[PDB]
């Protein structure tokens, strides 16, 4: 019944997807079924943290929350590592709800769980050929269609992180196969261990506009939000922000 | 009947607010009944660029946007100097609507026009003190009245721009009058001339992470956005992008 944890930090500002910008507290698990090349948290399941683990209630890190936080948070996201193995997430997840905070959720999309109709925004973010992950697309259905027989259309969107020619293109085939689904690009980052960060932000910068000139001409991805990682833009590789 | 016209460009991204990272076309309009002193866009309503004006109708817009933007996208953005100082815009969203495009507004809030309820994406950005403006709350009451009466309330946000605290607290002046409409925080732009894009974008960079500071400890901001201004980040102060 234990959650297994690794980072509780904010107020900051979710970096991301539907709700860039929107201001949250942070919940890292641990445990990933995935081993994407460039994950920018691979501490999370690589095993290097195994030891830093904190198996906490949905009571603790609720506390938690609110001691770093104080009333200066409505907004809770909850990643990892995948959330979505942890069924006992439940929990927390209804603790969110019952006091008046919105809960959001970043996935892969391969496990669902019940709790992720409770989720505000849901992001699911299946992986392209150059993390060297296999997408089972069956699985993706099966979640996706679940999620819109309880009517969270509205709260669940697509994000598809491109390093590549062949990730836009893998984009694209996730895009046409879910037409009502918002969809999203992400720009991908190369070095996720630097510590120079006006390189950094130059080079993403670089790899962003390179992302936009592409999609502006690509008839395909008319519907379709192009978005950095803004708290790389800020912080770099930096933990806990 | 002619609309007023100053720039017709794209595909590019939406840079700014609810629907920031949009592949959308822009069409920029002339004139401003406002006079903001930190206007990034005030050659719409200088005089400076009123020989520049082409009266358009709405087929020869549409046909402008169909030419240097092909089949490469569905969304269109109004924006200026006041779109809503033009009552015969109604002509051009409808004919937008009526060619499964999708549009979106930007305007400070003073003048309301019946087309508003055609819009999908309605950016309202009242102005703070450093615009040296007077916001008029009576005209601005009478718009998001009138807008959620058409049940437009998924469609209507509110932006506010921050140069400083002074600005702040007006922002949350206006998100405590409007509670239920989603609310947008937005990094001011100190230099809107300068051509040397480095040293503006790790400027505006830093003014992003003091806002993003100072909204994180305020108890009276959870549910708000806090965004900057990505096509500046990617292209500085240069116009037609
Ligand atoms: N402020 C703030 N602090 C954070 O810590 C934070 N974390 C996340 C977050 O972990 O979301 C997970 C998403 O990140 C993607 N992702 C993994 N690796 C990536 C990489 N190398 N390059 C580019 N993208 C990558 C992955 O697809 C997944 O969808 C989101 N917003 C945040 N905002
Ligand atoms: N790609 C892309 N190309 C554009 O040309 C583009 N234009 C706009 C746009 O004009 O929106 C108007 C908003 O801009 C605000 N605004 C004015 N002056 C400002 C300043 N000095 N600093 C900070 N903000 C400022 C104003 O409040 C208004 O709400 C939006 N997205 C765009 N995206
Ligand atoms: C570091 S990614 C964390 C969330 C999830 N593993 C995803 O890829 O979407
Ligand atoms: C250059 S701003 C253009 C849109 C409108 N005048 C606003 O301030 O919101
Ligand atoms: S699914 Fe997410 S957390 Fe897991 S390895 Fe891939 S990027 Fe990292
Ligand atoms: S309302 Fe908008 S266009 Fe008019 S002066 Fe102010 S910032 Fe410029």
């Amino acid at each position: 019944k234990g959650i297994p944890v690794l980072e509780i930090f904010g107020p900051t500002i979710q970096g991301e997807g539907m709700v860039i910008g929107q201001k949250t507290m942070f919940v890292r698990t641990a445990g990933c079924d995935y081993s994407c090349s460039w994950c920018d948290s691979a501490f999370t399941w690589d095993g290097s943290a195994k030891k830093d683990i904190r198996w906490m209630t949905a009571e603790e890190i609720f506390a938690e929350l609110k001691d770093i936080g104080g009333d200066a948070f409505s907004h809770v996201t909850i990643s990892g590592g995948n959330p979505a193995l942890l069924k006992q997430l439940d929990a927390f997840i209804e603790l969110l709800k019952e006091n008046n905070i919105r809960a959001a959720l970043e996935t892969q999309g391969t496990v669902y769980q019940d709790w992720f109709t409770l989720i505000d925004d849901l992001t699911i973010s299946p992986k392209p050929p150059s993390s060297k992950m296999v997408t089972n697309f069956q699985k993706l259905d099966h979640i996706l269609t679940s999620l819109q027989e309880n009517d969270r259309q509205h709260a669940v969107s697509l994000k598809v992180v491109i390093f590549n020619d062949e990730d836009l293109e893998f984009a694209k085939t996730v895009h046409k196969r879910y037409p009502g689904i918002p969809f999203y690009l992400q720009v991908g980052n190369d070095d996720v261990h630097t510590t120079d960060d006006q390189s950094l932000i130059a080079h993403l910068l670089g790899k962003y506009e390179a992302l936009v000139d592409k999609v502006a001409v690509d008839a395909e991805l008319n519907l379709v939000r192009v978005l950095p990682q803004l708290h790389t833009l800020l912080w770099g590789n930096k933990r806990g922000v």
